């Protein structure tokens, strides 16, 4: 099958998210899902998570979706914002502007052998 790649997403951090924020991320690609921990009381959080999505369909299986949530203990959490990317092969630094502030992360996408092209369709 064409369009297949290894996808690893990392180096998650956010800026100016507010007035106190308790942020965590949910990160999706196709049917797969990761969730980070909560950084309590911080408008510029960083998370150490490395998210290996292993083999994915880079073309059709997307998008890569990052949700930035504010944990509210004893109530419903607040969705601060969300962004989508259609990943391309290589190494990429993403900046997602939110209504307030932004979230940043990197990803590496490498086509499976005998595939090439920016979305591994060739
Ligand atoms: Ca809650």
């Amino acid at each position: 099958q064409r369009g297949l790649a290894h996808l690893v997403v990392s180096n998650f951090r956010a800026e100016h998210l507010a007035t106190a924020t308790d942020a965590y991320l949910k990160v999706f690609f196709g049917g797969q899902e990761f969730r980070t921990g909560v950084v309590w009381n911080n408008n510029n959080p960083r998370w150490t998570d490395k998210m290996d999505f292993e083999n994915v369909l880079l073309s059709t299986g997307g998008p890569l979706r990052v949700q930035v949530w504010d944990a509210d203990a004893g109530a419903d959490d607040d969705l601060l914002g969300s962004c989508d990317r259609s990943p391309h092969s290589g190494f990429h630094e993403v900046t997602c502007e939110l209504n307030h502030g932004r979230v940043k992360f990197s990803y590496h996408a490498k086509c499976l052998p005998h595939l090439t092209g920016g979305t591994c369709l060739e």
